[PDB]
């Protein structure tokens, strides 16, 4: 299914994700998605991000479907330094 995440840098992107996958997954597939410009090492590591949907901070060990984020859904990226 597809889900859409706004990134840090405020753009918009799509994401093709199974309802099982995990919040780490989910973040791993984004990073994959902004990778072809700068070229060599750069960026700022998972544990320094988390995902909000409808207002609410997912968590790791958890699934999409555990909170039910269903197709079609707009998450949201922010930083916890």
């Amino acid at each position: 299914m597809q889900i859409f995440v706004k990134t840090l840098t405020g753009k918009t992107i799509t994401l093709e994700v199974e309802p099982s996958d995990t919040i780490e997954n989910v973040k791993a597939k984004i990073q994959d998605k902004e990778g072809g410009g700068g070229g060599g090492g750069g960026g700022i590591p998972p544990d320094q991000q988390r995902l909000i949907f409808a207002g609410k901070q997912l968590e790791d060990g958890r699934t999409l479907s555990d909170y039910n984020i269903q197709k079609e859904s707009t998450l949201h990226l922010v930083l916890r330094l």
